[PDB]
């Protein structure tokens, strides 16, 4: 009955959209929908939750991704038979360097790769960049909110534990190839970690989709406190605020 | 209030539950649960929805993970830190030989690795092997209710398209490594692709965790027919039957 | 005049046997075969030495493989072309987990591929997997027998040295790649060191031939003690017992 | 005398610039600085040309790279050493995509690294991205001289024959993994190939510099015409234009 | 009694030689020994058969090192250990290129690493080439008896089969890398494969060991022929020779 | 104009020379011809300055090569477009040897593949292997003038900086991978650094073509002394007169 294997969506559902919105978690996605007019639920299969809702008069989607490439790989690729060109990654994430403070906005360029599915599009040494417009929507909503925005390098990880170097774990073992990693990409001007980015972004910069990743601070791994969830929810919120923002000059 | 960052469960909730049987679909938990005696929901969060059960008096858990490698990690940590040694995974797959027939059951031995997630926690030259008494287990239940049983090694994938060489996509594109990698496999005698094995399998055989993986065969991509719902639900029943049996005897 | 090229053996030579029992050393060939019907010698060539006997009637064939992969992966393959379908190799071996004592019987699910061969049968996301009968037999015969039995991951090494983290050689070096290998094989599980599995595992598992291997423990690394050469002799006969009480379950 | 080992200048010699433009070729060098005030030749060391001038106000460094990796990766940390922070390519170029004409502008926003210098600063993993402010400069001043500009993806070589699968040559040979190359950059909508762009990127981006890549186009080999001495001129005059506007905006 | 692991040698045994002829086959041994003076059986011990003989008054070691890296590295180590510091590889082999004939003689500058033992000793990009020394004694001596002398690149597989991309086998199958791969190593000048020199000169290269390897030609797979007895027998005999006479001059 | 794209030569202006000396730096090119008879200026196009002249009564180019494999790789396809088959590579260098003294001659028989370039050639596991020819010259020529000589592996860097671990750079920092690499190299063997030899051996090796290095030690890194600026001159001398007279015997 739906048009796509997993999304549960027919191409009727999106009413034109070809701009989605894609946070991460099926529970956000209402959330995000509501900040604009006419917002309807869609569908809610496994870890994809999408709802419709119109920006400027045109429709637009949001839909979770679930954590991680593969089911990222999976909503990208249904979206985009659907009709979806450009992609914006809205996510609130810890920061790796000093300078970046909780509350601030990160505008990712591009990810370091230690996913998996963006080798199933690319080769390693293909870049895992964003998309030049939607990069200048986002620095520009940002600023436009009066946020405090850094822009640059995302690492992003299939692991939240191992990966992101996280030793309060099960076992406390880091293997070999990834103990000590957080200090090299700290070394590298790397920002941040998060789970979907290089995934998102190789796919789409090979597949001619268009496609932009902003997310909110909510911890800082180099003075780590453990963070307000009010100050949790009021960043997730600007984050959302600037996606939105940025999405109103992609269309 | 929860002990573990994502799956939204405290130690308490499992009542000493040292065991997990984990399909990926989160509207899969309930069903399988309610197999077994005074099923109770536990937590929905994101793609993680659990609920505790009793069988032969002892209790288990049934936490879906999500697709992929990456929400899997999550899962099986989060279980792990909360008393789960032995993880059992259920789902329904295609096949990719020509002697495997729809409605028959596949016990995965091991995977290849096609994913990022196992990186993540061994080098590659590491199996992603499973628990051999996970794998007798299962074999064991399987012949317990007369199934076609197939013992193999399955293909496990960070995606479901280029990764498993599907062609009828947005791009119709496939990466020059994996174009062709399905006949590749299929010399090799691999029976099936899916997308969280070869994670769930590395991460507890380099963790001192067990698990092992069961699958019902829904379609065969040598003799593609359109699956008819009934006997996928048919196919469904069979492996949770065949899950919980083997569940019985790792308890 | 021989029907392969290098075992020096012709099809008729076989009397139609469809299972080999491969130990490494030549000169240990006549002994294994001596435990069943009608042992004679057909073959000594390079480090080839193959013997015929009679297992419950049925033909077997012992022949030894040479230390390592590429030798193996000759035997196998010359053995295969000669109607051997079925390969059972038994060793005796250090173990690199604490818990596993000298006289202890190993059971190898799957090898960690520290090899060369194995590569050319398979790319290294290939698990080096053995077959799930031929380890069943082997787990049951342990059990049958009264062994102490440890069933899991094998690290399966080129060298005997620097791949096995040894520093007192000529040397007395080993490559960076491998130094504090062992450490990271023990966090990981891996119960030994050997040289031949992950070429067997690998290229049986990925040309539809069965594979399985156990070996007596004769030496622990982490409470190293020269060992009784009664100890190991009676050890290796233990494990040759295994083997060929095995190999009867799988004619 | 020289304050670097290959460069030959002092940091007197520079009088404060923090800014370099960097072309490939030396005898290019003059024709760029003489577009701005007080031109001065500084020194001339192998591939490396050297002429300080004047852009409203400020010291601004022409120096050049010569060809590849290797050469850039030495002027860029001799520059750096000299007060460098900021580093801007400018190049002609062929493209490999069929929309793209002669006499357009192509804009990096980062490359596929097939290269071997960009190894010595990061892992493959790692993003061979442009900085944001030098990429947006360069948009703007194309806008502001009305060029038509391509802002994506370059492949960047260490050959300018086999990596650029070019087969009129010595041999004729294409390595196997080149083979084929050029084909699956242009699927994955990569513009053009050069030799520079991935050390250049990734040298800045993991070392706290800033660069950005602007190139005129001079051939197509989608549509491959010999290029008019007199066409390519004024496209490298106007290329050079707008990497001198570029400039004023990043003093 | 023995002073090392494998080979069943004492310091005593060698009599102070400090160079070996290091042959495959174990039944080659004694006719090498038995070129020289006062030849003498030491031991023999699975693959590896010595025998001591004298050469102008000075005592050499013939030992078998069995097929493939893995048993070569043991017996290089082991005779390292016992004093020996000079290799020298004598074989027959077939050839790849058309200009190269049956009776021919090859000596080998380096090796293409296709093994995996070199890897224990040395990463890939390590070159794995033979001693100065010991290749210019050896194309001295091969001048010397007025052979036809081919000086250049081996490659060197750990299998006979795939690795060497022969079809006529088992399965018929060959891995995706290796397909074709014949066709590369002939258009880049590979002279002929074989299976243990990547181990033996990457091993003694990173060692301070001298190693040098010859091989007399007995089939060439671009016009093959099914080699006549007696014509192996005068070109293993010519190799012999060449061998011989090159330790000569390295005593 | 020109016969070739980057060189600026023509097939006439070379008169027959089949041999080319290929020294680094356009501006020793001079120096280098002036050596011969009859030297004049050819061509002076980027960093590639070439000078005929005759040795013996036969035309030879001396043509630089730039720094780095990828203008090396444009060199050596463009010289051997123009005719020449055999290449002679001259430059100074460090050692990193404590037996290796300043104004001491290596001989490089093989390079270790840091680099690039190489690559799009053959794959790594192919040896970076000088011709013997054109080694045994170098090593003739060398006795003959009474140089002290290594003969020995080269490691070939695409980075002057933190390829081989130099740590006093603007920012301090070696890529992980490259840490410690120089105790690796030491540990094996190898000589010395430089830049431009993996590329150029490994292109010739694998196209048909000849190719040798030697170079003038200027410094020891092990006892690292400032060099002095006479005896670099004297030095370099004395590797430049090597060269020419090993070509002598090449013609
Ligand atoms: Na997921
Ligand atoms: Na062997
Ligand atoms: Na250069």
């Amino acid at each position: 009955k739906s048009d796509v294997f997993h999304l549960g969506l027919t191409k009727n559902d999106l009413q034109g959209a070809t701009l989605a919105i894609v946070p991460g978690d099926p529970q956000r996605v209402e959330k995000i929908a509501k900040l604009m007019d006419n917002p309807v639920h869609l569908a809610s299969h496994r870890e994809f939750t999408s709802w419709r809702a119109e920006l400027d008069g045109k429709a637009v989607i949001v839909c979770s991704t679930g954590i991680g490439g593969p089911s990222t790989s999976i909503a990208v690729e249904e979206l985009a038979q659907l009709g979806v060109r450009t992609f914006l990654r809205i996510g609130t994430t810890g920061a790796i360097q000093p300078h970046i403070n909780v509350g601030d906005v990160l505008v990712t360029t591009a990810a370091v790769r230690l996913d998996g599915a963006s080798l199933h599009f690319a080769p390693m040494e293909f870049p895992a960049v964003a998309d030049f417009s939607c990069t200048t929507a986002l620095v520009n909503a940002a600023k436009s909110v009066g946020a405090t925005t850094h822009i640059g390098i995302t690492a992003s990880s299939d692991t939240f534990y191992p990966g992101q170097e996280r030793y309060d774990t099960f076992s406390g073992r880091v293997v070999r190839h990834f103990k000590g990693s957080m200090e090299e990409w700290q070394s590298m001007g790397v920002m941040n970690y998060e789970m979907e980015s290089a995934t998102l972004l190789t796919m789409c910069a090979s597949q001619g989709l268009r496609a932009g990743m902003v997310a909110g601070v909510i911890v800082n791994r180099t003075q780590q406190e453990i963070p307000n969830e009010e100050t949790m929810k009021a960043t997730e919120s600007h984050a959302v605020k600037i996606v939105v923002e940025a999405a109103r000059h992609l269309l």
